[PDB]
């Protein structure tokens, strides 16, 4: 029950960068923080969310082609 869709999302500044992994999977690397959290998304009409297998999980939707949406913040793809 899921959708990949692999693209290196990183946000407006390039404070930290999220690579959609090829087998529809999520890997942020952060600055001096890297490998912070992974996991998996499941897409539903632009809308995801990341539900990690360490008991986490967060929410976001695609608002663009290139733009995402998530936590509150915004990543562009590949950039």
């Amino acid at each position: 029950m899921q959708h990949p869709y692999v693209g290196i999302w990183v946000t407006a500044d390039g404070r930290i960068r999220q690579e959609l992994l090829p087998n529809g999977r999520y890997d942020e690397a952060r600055g001096n923080r890297k490998s912070a959290y992974q996991g998996r998304y499941e897409v539903r009409g632009a809308h995801i969310n990341y539900w990690d297998d360490t008991g986490f999980t967060a929410d976001g939707d695609f608002v663009s082609a290139n733009e995402l949406h998530h936590g509150g913040m915004t990543f562009y793809r590949e950039k």
